[PDB]
């Protein structure tokens, strides 16, 4: 349940060791940054039982592993889209772009805005800070998780795949869906917890 003791250097390095070494994220994503970020999200891995908490940690790392390519990538590979939904109170800053950044590839003005308000930076004016500071990056990932995915954890890992995209369930992208499940099952083995029901979607 306490991330510092369940997520070890060995566990974190085990992921990052895969795809180095010229990866932009190789010398960015650290366990130290993750643990600093965890301090700001006390609800993470604490929704229910210690088993549920461990499943949540495994689930978080499963999605992060897939979305960043084992910590290879910081920013979305295509960077032209502003990702602006202008119908709002997180108005889009001129010239800025809210494409995916960090462990869970936080995207859109309507996510950068409130994430920044919670974390303590200007998410609309300075979204690149998520790519510049690994502590902020892990905080945005945990912010996104707690605000969008956490409530679905009790329904099983598969419900979290559906929470994160919509495009990788129901036969749409089996390879990516099963990739995520694969990481989750391994991390559950490593953290010594059963994976639970409803893994695929």
């Amino acid at each position: 349940x306490x991330x510092x003791x369940v997520v070890s250097d060995a566990f974190f390095n085990g992921i990052k060791n895969q795809a180095g070494s010229g990866c932009e994220g190789k010398n960015f994503y650290t366990r130290s940054a993750f643990l600093s970020a965890v301090n700001a999200y006390p609800g993470f891995a604490h929704g229910g039982t210690e088993v549920e908490g461990k499943r949540e940690i495994a689930a978080f790392f499963a999605h992060v592993t897939h979305q960043t390519g084992h910590f290879c990538y910081i920013s979305e590979i295509n960077k032209s889209n502003a990702y602006c939904d202008a119908s709002n109170r997180w108005p889009c800053a001129a010239g800025q772009k809210y494409y995916g950044r960090g462990p869970l590839q936080i995207s859109w003005n309507y996510n950068y805005g409130p994430a920044g308000r919670d974390i303590g930076f200007n998410g609309l004016a300075d979204p690149n800070r998520v790519a510049q500071d690994a502590v902020i990056a892990f905080k945005t990932a945990l912010w996104f998780w707690m605000n969008n995915v956490h409530r679905l954890m009790p329904q099983g890992f598969g419900a979290t795949i559906r929470a994160i995209n919509g495009l990788e369930c129901n036969g749409n992208n089996p390879a990516q869906m099963n990739a995520r499940v694969g990481y989750y099952k391994q991390y559950c083995q490593q953290l010594r917890v059963d994976p639970g029901p409803n893994l695929t979607c």
